C-alpha cells in the first residue's frame, strides 16, 4: 500500500517540512522517477542540491530506505554528502552537497580523456569504493552519470539510490538492479552477488572514459544484458593506443567471475593508479572551460 509505504518511510526521515528553509528551487537533472534541484538555503545563502523521489513511481520502495539509512551520517571526501531526508507530500526529499561541476556523462560525451585523467577518477571511486565495500556498503550503480566533479574537478560518488548493506550475516544481495549496460554478469545472470559488481561496473566505466560509451550503448537495454551475460569481458575497442597498465588495470576489472575479479583494495596498488593527475587536470574538460 501507498499509505503503508509513506508511514514506514517517516520513521526514519528527520522530522519538518524542509521546504520553509529551503527556496530558489531550480531543476536541473531528471531521473525516470525523480528530479534534481539547486536549492539555497533561506538561512546562510549557500546552495545545496535537493533529489525528490515520486513515491507513486517507485517500482521497488525498500531501495529508498537503503539511501536514506545507509548514508545518514557518512563522511568521505570522495562521496556526495547527504545533510537531511525529509517525506513532503508524496515524495522523499534529499538534501545534499551540491557539486557545480556537474556529472562526468558530459566529459566522456563530448572528448576523450588522457590516461592522467582517467587515472585519477578511478583513484578516487576506488578510494570511496574501498572504505564502503570494507563497511559492506554496495553502490550498484556505478556509472559516469554517478560521478559528480567540484569545479576545480575533485571526484565525487554519487547517486547512492540503488545502494544495498551487506553484512556478515547476509553478506549477498540479489535484486535485479542498476543500470543495464553496466551490470554485472552474475548480476544479470540473477546470481546472489556483493561488492564486486561495483568493481565490474568501474571496467564499464574505464570503457565509458576511453570509448565515450559502454558496450553495446547503441543496443536496448534488455539486449545488451543478454550480451553481457553471454559475451566474453569487453577491452578497449577505442584501438588508438592505450599504455599496458591500462590494458593490465582493465583485465582485472573485466573479470566474469566475481572470486577472481580484483576488489577495491587490491586495485589501489595498481600501477595504472600511479598516472593519476591532480584534480585540476579535470578541470579543462568540463563543459564550462573547454570551448575558451
Ligand atoms: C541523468 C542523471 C540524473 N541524475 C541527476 O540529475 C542528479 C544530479 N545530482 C546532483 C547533481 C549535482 N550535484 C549534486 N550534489 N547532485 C544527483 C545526485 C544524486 C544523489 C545522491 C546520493 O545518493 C548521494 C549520497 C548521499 C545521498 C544522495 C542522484 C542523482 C543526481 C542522476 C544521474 N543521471
Amino acid at each position: 500500500s501507498h499509505e503503508q509505504f509513506r508511514a514506514a518511510l517517516q520513521l526514519v526521515v528527520d522530522p519538518g517540512d524542509p521546504r520553509s528553509y529551503l527556496d530558489n528551487f531550480i531543476k536541473i537533472g531528471e531521473g525516470s522517477t525523480g528530479i534534481v534541484c539547486i536549492a539555497t538555503v533561506r538561512s546562510s545563502g549557500k546552495l545545496v542540491a535537493v533529489k525528490k523521489m515520486d513515491l507513486r513511481k517507485q517500482q521497488r520502495r525498500e531501495l529508498l530506505f537503503n539511501e536514506v539509512v545507509i548514508m545518514r551520517d557518512y563522511q568521505h571526501e570522495n562521496v556526495v554528502e547527504m545533510y537531511n531526508s525529509y517525506l513532503v507530500g508524496d515524495e522523499l526529499w534529499v538534501v545534499m552537497e551540491f557539486l557545480e561541476g556537474g556529472a562526468l556523462t558530459d566529459i566522456v560525451t563530448h572528448t576523450r580523456m588522457n590516461e592522467e585523467q582517467i587515472a585519477a577518477v578511478c583513484l578516487a571511486v576506488l578510494q570511496a569504493l574501498s572504505v564502503l565495500h570494507a563497511q559492506g556498503v554496495i553502490h550498484r550503480d556505478i556509472k559516469s552519470d554517478s560521478i559528480l566533479l567540484t569545479h576545480d574537478g575533485r571526484v565525487k560518488l554519487s547517486d547512492f539510490g540503488f545502494c544495498a548493506q551487506v553484512s556478515k550475516e547476509v553478506p549477498r544481495r540479489k535484486s535485479l538492479v542498476g543500470t543495464p549496460y553496466w551490470m554485472a554478469p552474475e548480476l544479470i545472470s540473477r546470481l546472489p552477488y556483493g561488492p564486486e559488481v561495483d568493481i565490474w561496473s568501474l571496467g564499464i566505466m574505464v570503457i565509458e572514459m576511453v570509448d565515450g560509451e559502454p558496450p553495446y550503448f547503441n543496443e536496448p537495454p534488455l539486449k545488451a544484458m543478454k550480451m553481457i551475460r553471454d559475451n566474453l569481458p569487453p577491452r578497449l575497442k577505442n584501438l588508438h593506443k592505450v599504455s599496458p597498465s591500462l590494458k593490465g588495470f582493465l583485465d582485472r576489472l573485466l573479470v566474469r567471475d566475481p572470486a577472481q575479479r580484483a576488489t577495491a583494495a587490491e586495485l589501489l596498488k595498481h600501477p595504472f593508479l600511479a598516472k593519476a593527475g591532480p584534480p585540476a587536470s579535470i578541470v579543462p574538460l568540463m563543459r564550462q572551460n573547454r570551448t575558451r
